[PDB]
């Protein structure tokens, strides 16, 4: 078992049937430290095989494909668009 | 040394004794780009041996244990509870 | 009013003196390691965490409100179930 | 008013036509790759970053305010020390 | 009004009884595994996500507003370009 | 290709020349699920060789260097400062 798992499990009531269990979970979701644990729990499942490749060479395929359709013209354009995207993430 | 470490260190005053040092750190904490560095600094230390296992097979132990106590009945229940948890994280 | 990191970054750039002059300095600063590293840090900040206005606008919450509006909390309770089933299927 | 990603997702689902009909469509959509991937992305969004209301409610800040309320900034200065010692011990 | 996690954590600590008494309990609690793990979790929360006030204050947005103020949206459009070029150079 | 990449690409118009392309990107940036994808895209590029070392032994070099300049005196001081930093991240 995890340290984490033990502590997670201790939030929940298993001995008193479906409703007691429900109550405990529902109650726990009121504590933000519990939500944080639940995130650890889901972290891996919401990951993609694809995602790692896409972060590893995605702008490269994207850059080639832009060049393919628009020529050097397109490089300057994509750069502008990406910058515009970072600016967007910062505001 | 890191690129990062050099730049980190450059925020701080080492040559003028405890208080000058204190002042510089305290002053730096006013700049949010500095806090970001400090996060890098602490990222690994706040990690758990446990945590990786828990993200890797935690819902599985959890799912079995639910079934153990409540039967098929419990599966439908846990699913509902997890969904309710994601909904919670989104609001 | 700025902070040490940004100050060192700003320092590499011409802001008086006109627009080309600015790009000019930026292009040049770009082959300096120190400039490049700080930028990467600045970038990393806005890439690795998100604005609250952005977050509040996620699909899961849009979804939740369509379901509700249409089916009330009964639908919420069901959507909640479906979401759970899906997330489980995603691990299996 | 929605966005391309959510639109494609929504598209897989029956919202007219009643509640069962909805779960029905959801269950079916679930063996379609495209639906499953988008959901995983939607999920990933709300799993890998946090609401401001949620964050403001962390334990460290609760802790900080108990300490303060009870011992004033003198206690803050001490708690701050203890926290540091702990974090160091956690690396050692 | 607190939550199970924090309650168990709080439990290890003397808050009546005076300031030394508090550090005392903290120092002692520190060689207990359970205390140490929960703290690490608490820590991890505030290390792995950020306050909105903190985020709103990033350098990229400072930068953006200097550029604008000085060169208007024309400058924005240019800065945007430069930022793109840089980010590309960072992958190459 | 990625699952992700396909879906990313589907936001954008390539067949109708620079402006149509611009329009589509600009339009996409209005959807927060799209920004999330763009983050995946940039995640790796904004990473540092340095950063990993700095998270792996940075407080250690920092701790030594403090001791070097200030003696045992400095340990108690650095601890206080770090704590003060976590407190700061939590408010």
């Amino acid at each position: 078992d995890g340290r984490i798992f033990k502590m997670f499990i201790e939030h929940l009531e298993f001995e008193k049937g479906l409703d007691a269990f429900s109550q405990s979970w529902i109650k726990a979701l009121e504590d933000s430290e519990f939500l944080a644990i639940l995130r650890l729990l889901f972290h891996h499942i919401v990951t993609s095989e694809s995602a790692h490749e896409f972060a590893a060479n995605g702008i490269d395929r994207l850059y080639k494909m832009v060049e393919s359709q628009f020529g050097s013209g397109g490089d300057k354009e994509l750069e502008w668009l990406i910058g515009r995207s970072l600016i967007q993430m910062s505001k």
